[PDB]
């Protein structure tokens, strides 16, 4: 009936439409010829500023209940002669915080937006050194992992400025093994690593030689070449890895760190562009278990652990590789649980998704959601995403993928 | 332009330059995506545009372009089309054809066997009871004493103005699901409504939980007939586990022929509204699927009590277990029953060998990645890490309405 896109959870019978993506002011790379979702990476103007602040300005006072006020007039007005004599324009404080939790809520592959909400938001604008972003750093990690009680928190440092240069991490995450290539070819440690250890190296970084030696950090402020900065030790939770029942997979040496924190994201709100903005919640186990641990492309241990618990790996009809799989992700959230660090599983978060997505109905009449990142990479079908369409569109404020500094 | 496909495993890059080729639109629009959506929301010379490109798909695939029998054919179809409003395709084009819209359905995970199809044509049918001896006879092909072949049988077309030929059942085989009052269902939920209008249609029902269907059949413009198969005909595997030897005492089981009998042929913009296709299970369809979705047989509390797994909690992964144990169960049973199956790590290894055959064979191969990657242990195999795009090509398998 309604002239939206009809939504149908094949579980429960239920349906709905989605009115928020009507709300997109921005073009995804689907045409009515071919559909590219499955895709990973597909491919100012003072007037287009504007456009935008003003969006973002309206989504702001309407959030507050003020909208169409004389504050909301005043502040439109604000950005609009900040603009005029700048070229750009800043944020206040509260506009930072809605903007940032505004822009996890719109983010379409993350399963864990239940918690959207709850996010600690540190404003870091006033840093002018890599010196001062390695003490944010410290102190974003201190505060997020809380002795293992972990905290949603987002560190955002000074936005882009016409003729000055960003404020960047050049690594992908804030806690990260390396990867060394080895003369053989192969490499020891994260495969995923290889080319942010090179650069720590090229920049003066003396290297270990182990599966999991942690990562220094390599810090960009404007105009100037990158420093490195090591974590001290004792800020990095980890877990080692043992398995409720199996008692030689605590042999085999495997660890994770706890905190999960992504740092090479832009943030977008309104227009303006948050280079450096290191935002960090928990593990969902199947991140760790299945994909860091199982991918072909990175640790590979399935074959290992397969061959331990003695299974045929020469057919795959024995579906050893299920077998394992299933074994190394309880090992994942049984070591975590004993260790008294936050984690859950893939049915737990699941579930938890689905009621966000009855929230944001309710809401917003709709939620951007990527069916291919929200199904869990084991166990689909057993999980309740799995049964639900959803609809996938871009929203702002976001979190974008941005070109590497080097 | 033509798009950019990496596969993140291997690091390697195409191109899909065939999606080119595509005349008919799908659910997504720049603005938003609906690719995990299951279903779509919904004269003379557009008939006579794709009876021409089909035409000239046929005589490319037989290396005679631009022949004589190239030329007069097409002269034909026009001849047919100007004069009646539709035209009639020979077998050989037809055999073509089905083989084509196999090759093209993007939701296949096997499509590596798309050039061996065995095809049916029983366009010379005009009753139930014929399509009926029809359907024997397709099943009694496709299941070959367990050594399955895949197979597709043609009713006749859909014609202006006259009622359609239709298969009711959404397979040629189906397990009954009797509503009992108390809420609860016994056999397979999916097919409450197709067990109900058998009834009604006269069929004694059983009450058990795997009491297979007949066959609701309809000629043009008449009521469906109800027709009971042959038991001999329907060949099942009674489930047990290599170790578990409790598994057997669940009374588990399922037929070896997957065959689909509810979607439309089309091809040269002819419509077959009943051809029935079959070839063998992929075992993740019933492990996985057809026993441990929710809202069909949903078997996995109970074989996770079996197996002593803690089913207070999520985090002790026995949903996990069990499917696997079950999927385990289907292998061997039908691997010791000696009937066809393949798993699912050996399929989607073939779709990506024919990824990679369909890239230099045309510049692409449409493909629906949701549906592909399979149900358990996604990340696990290769199709997973591999980006694909997806497109409509014709000849085609579409959905159609049901007829009642
Ligand atoms: C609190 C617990 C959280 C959980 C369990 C969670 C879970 C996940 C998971 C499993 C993914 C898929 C990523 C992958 O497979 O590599 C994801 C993606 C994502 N998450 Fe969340 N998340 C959490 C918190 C957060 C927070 C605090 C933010 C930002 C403020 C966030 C923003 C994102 C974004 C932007 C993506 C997409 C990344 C990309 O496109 O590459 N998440 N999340
Ligand atoms: C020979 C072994 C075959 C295997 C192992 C296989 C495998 C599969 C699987 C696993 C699916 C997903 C279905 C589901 O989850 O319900 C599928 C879908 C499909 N298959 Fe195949 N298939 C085979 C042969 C065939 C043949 C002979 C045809 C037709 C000539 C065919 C046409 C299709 C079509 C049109 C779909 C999409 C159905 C829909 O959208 O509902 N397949 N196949
Ligand atoms: C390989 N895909 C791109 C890529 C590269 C590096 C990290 C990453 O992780 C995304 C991401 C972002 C935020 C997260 C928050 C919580 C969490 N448990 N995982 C999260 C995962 C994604
Ligand atoms: C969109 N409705 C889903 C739906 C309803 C009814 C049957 C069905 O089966 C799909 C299907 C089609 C062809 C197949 C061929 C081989 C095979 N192993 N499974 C196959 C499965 C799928
Ligand atoms: C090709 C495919 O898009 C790619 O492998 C995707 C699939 N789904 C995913 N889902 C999550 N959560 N994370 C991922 O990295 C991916 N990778
Ligand atoms: C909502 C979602 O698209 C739907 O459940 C799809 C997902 N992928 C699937 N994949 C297969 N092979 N079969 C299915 O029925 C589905 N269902
Ligand atoms: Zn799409």
């Amino acid at each position: 009936g309604p002239k939206f896109p009809r939504v149908k959870n094949w579980e429960l019978g239920s349906i709905t439409y989605d009115t928020l993506c009507a709300q997109s002011q921005q073009d995804g790379p689907c045409t009515p010829r071919r559909c590219l979702g499955s895709l990973v990476l597909p491919r100012p103007p003072a007037e287009q500023l504007l456009s935008q602040a003003r969006d973002f300005i309206n989504q702001y006072y309407s959030s507050i209940k003020r909208s169409g006020s004389q504050a909301h007039e005043e502040r439109l007005q604000e950005v609009e002669a900040e603009v005029a004599s700048t070229g750009t324009y800043h944020l206040r404080e509260s506009e930072l915080v809605f903007g940032a939790k505004q822009a996890w809520r719109n983010a379409p592959r993350c399963v864990g937006r239940i918690q959207w909400g709850k996010l600690q938001v540190f404003d870091a604008r006033d840093c002018s050194s890599a010196q001062e972003m390695f003490t944010y750093i410290c102190n974003h990690i201190k505060y997020a992992t809380n002795r293992g009680n972990l905290r949603s928190a987002i560190t955002v440092f000074p936005q882009r400025a016409p003729g000055r240069g960003d404020f960047r991490i050049w690594n992908s995450q804030l806690v990260r093994y390396a990867g060394y290539r080895q003369q053989d070819g192969s490499v020891r440690g994260d495969p995923a690593n290889v080319e942010i250890t090179e650069l720590c190296i090229q920049h003066g970084w003396t290297p270990g030689n182990g599966r999991f030696d942690v990562l220094p950090l390599l810090l960009q402020a404007p105009d100037e070449a990158p420093e490195l900065f090591v974590l001290p030790p004792e800020l990095v939770l980890e877990v080692p890895l043992e398995h409720p029942t199996l008692e030689w997979f605590a042999a085999l040496g495997l660890r994770w760190y706890a905190l999960p924190a992504v740092s090479n994201m832009l943030l977008e709100i309104g227009g303006l562009e948050f280079s450096a903005a290191p935002f960090s919640g928990w593990y969902m186990s199947t991140e760790i278990g299945t994909r860091n641990l199982c991918d072909p492309h990175r640790y590979n241990i399935l074959e290992d652990v397969a061959v331990c618990m003695d299974l045929d790996t020469r057919t795959t009809s024995s579906l050893w590789k299920d077998k394992a799989a299933v074994e190394i992700n309880l090992a994942v959230l049984h070591s975590f649980q004993l260790a008294k660090v936050t984690i859950v599983d893939h049915h737990a978060a699941t579930v938890s998704f689905m009621k966000h997505l009855d929230n944001e109905q309710k809401a917003r009449g709709g939620c951007p959601a990527d069916w291919a990142w929200i199904v869990p990479p084991i166990s689909g079908s057993l999980t309740p995403v799995f049964h639900q369409e959803m609809v996938n569109y871009i929203l702002s404020p976001a979190f974008r993928y941005q070109p590497d500094p080097w």
